[PDB]
């Protein structure tokens, strides 16, 4: 129904909804590929219960479309850019900026934790500005979708136990990464220098950084405590908002959504 | 300056050229500072010692060392040809007898350092270099030892890096080194990293299995030393010796030689900085 625009799996071309006259991104994908997967019936359950998520700070799935042979994802369009742009015109960003910005991924990671959602994935990228200029985190739930001389990153934020090949508790990752993107925000660089990779990884596993001088002493005790390694030692998102750095000018945000949407649409989701 | 015209610049790597012998040389410059107050400000100087003193057709060569009170300057070899994956661009796949001539160089030039007790630490196609006539040489050598080498913009691949390195801890550095030379041949071969760059998290998930699919054209020889090559097990992973033995790399291979004196006097590598 789609007006569609233009533009390996995921070619995410531009579109507008003709009969409210909106014009959405949608996120295009091989159908086969992903109803075999591992992760199949977990994709349907993070796809299902995200389009029913509804959250100022998070980006929205409005609906899902279905073909013989592809899926179409419709997903909300954030014209104010990502927030990093907003880094890069300026370097590093204010303390006070920081907070507010901080604050607003904090919650909204908290709202789909709550659900049993985990990123897994949480980088800049993700990372989008709506016009009035609200944080919108992008790709909640899409991490399970599946899967040449340029190859750009960044893995600085992948938390270590991912770096062990082997299991991880999704929560204590996504916050590690929550740690690195409040470092970029207030310092304008990566905690861990990218050029010398084996010494990346090893920055990454001893959590060794060059703290910035005005960094407050606060906001380095938080860090650190995000940063731990061991994800068992690590803070918890509850610990987080009950910061002191974090605490400052803080206001929760309470949503008002659908207990999840009866699953008949999770298992009809895909046909 | 101290015998050379410098231009500028390509850690800052410079342009230059040797004005008394009137040739060309491009030059790392650094301070003096965060050299010398290193963990590894020891290992450091024994690693480029070795390198001044080695002498060999596929590694670039460190002709000198110059110091300053403010500065470190290293010297060494120009190379026009550049980066072999550029003809990796022109052509995808390089031919199986090609990708094993390359190779047999690349080995060759890890083995004569590993011998002489360098490790490289950080393999990857930056530092697989082209000469005019068309011969490969690898840079970066004995300079992972150097300080922090070297914002948004990022152009590094962990696929290459071994899996022991990945924990962020201990390894052998020639197994690591053994490892990247699997991915640089695999790279060379395939036209495509073994394992796939996209979804980071699983793309370790990957690399920690050495889980990988290699084409149909690769001959069974070939996936057998690939395989033994990319064991994910260090201790079960295949040495310089074995790799030089194997069928596969037998084939037309003939043993480079080169004639360089004897590691000179120490007392110079502990007198190289001052």
């Amino acid at each position: 129904k789609y007006e569609v625009g233009r533009t390996t799996f995921a070619k995410v071309k531009f579109a507008r909804n003709t009969d409210t006259g909106d014009n959405v991104a949608i996120k295009i994908m091989a159908k086969s590929t992903i109803l075999k997967n591992r992760m199949v019936d977990q994709i349907k359950r993070e796809i299902s219960i995200m389009k029913i998520v509804r959250h100022p700070n998070i980006v929205r799935l409005y609906e899902v479309l279905a073909s013989k042979s592809k899926i179409y994802i419709v997903l909300e369009f954030v014209t104010g850019g990502e927030l990093f742009d907003r880094i890069v015109h300026k370097g590093r960003l204010k303390e006070d900026e920081s907070r507010k910005y901080f604050q607003q991924l904090v919650d909204a990671v908290a709202h789909c934790h709550s659900k049993g959602v985990y990123h897994r994935d949480l980088k800049p990228e993700n990372l989008l500005l709506d016009t009035n200029g609200n944080l919108k985190v992008s790709d909640f739930g899409l991490s399970a979708l599946p899967q040449l001389n340029d190859t750009c990153g960044t893995p600085n934020y992948v938390a270590p136990e991912v770096l062990s090949g082997q299991g991880y508790d999704g929560s204590a990752a996504d916050i590690w990464s929550c740690g690195v993107i409040l470092f970029v925000i207030l310092a304008g660089y990566l905690p861990f220098s990218e050029t010398d990779l084996p010494g990346l990884y090893r920055k990454i596993n001893a959590a060794e950084f060059d703290c910035p001088p005005w960094f407050s002493a606060e906001v380095k005790f938080l860090i650190h405590r995000i940063l731990d390694p061991n994800p068992k030692t690590r803070i918890q998102i509850q610990g987080i908002k009950k910061d002191p750095w974090f605490r400052k000018n803080y206001v929760p945000i309470r949503a008002r959504e659908e207990e999840e949407v009866n699953l008949d649409d999770i298992r009809a989701v895909f046909d």
